[PDB]
């Protein structure tokens, strides 16, 4: 579980939405497996604006923040799960690292701010579903 908070926007992954979340929709995508909520409290984060390859990102099955390389945002395959069958899953972003289900939610942050949440996983890899390009969430 996780989310990032920024302005008015929350923004968590698509699969872990609640009713709020889907009542106060601003934007879905189910390719990236992002969903972003309006609030009424305003949220403290920042977004990242980089292309920073290096980052740290919190792993909640090990309660342990690590230091990662990632991939640039890319179309990867992901294998079917509870939430979504076998598909491509678009801006998504490859580290070496431990990961589980649960830990989806997590963020991963360079020193310009949030890149994005943790999203998918499996044999030694983490996956980050990257928020860098969605400059909306900087306004209104
Ligand atoms: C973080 N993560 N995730 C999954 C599977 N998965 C993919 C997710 C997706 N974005 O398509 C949907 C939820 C889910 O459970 C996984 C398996 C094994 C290890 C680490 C993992
Ligand atoms: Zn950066």
């Amino acid at each position: 579980s996780g989310a990032i908070y920024v302005g008015n926007y929350r923004v968590v992954n698509r699969h872990l939405a609640t009713h709020n979340d889907w009542a106060n929709l601003v934007w879905e995508d189910s390719s990236r497996d992002l969903l972003v909520s309006s609030t009424t409290a305003q949220g403290c984060d920042t977004i990242a604006r980089c292309d920073c390859q290096t980052g740290v990102y919190y792993c909640s099955s090990r309660r342990k923040h690590y230091p990662v390389s990632f991939s640039k945002p890319s179309l990867i395959f992901v294998e079917a799960s509870e939430y979504y069958p076998a598909r491509y899953q678009s801006h998504l972003m490859l580290a070496v690292g431990h990961s589980e289900p649960g830990d989806c939610g997590g963020i991963l942050r360079c020193q310009h701010g949030v890149v994005g949440i943790v999203s998918t996983g499996g044999n030694g890899l983490v996956g980050f579903a990257d928020v860098r390009d969605l400059l909306w969430l900087d306004e209104e």
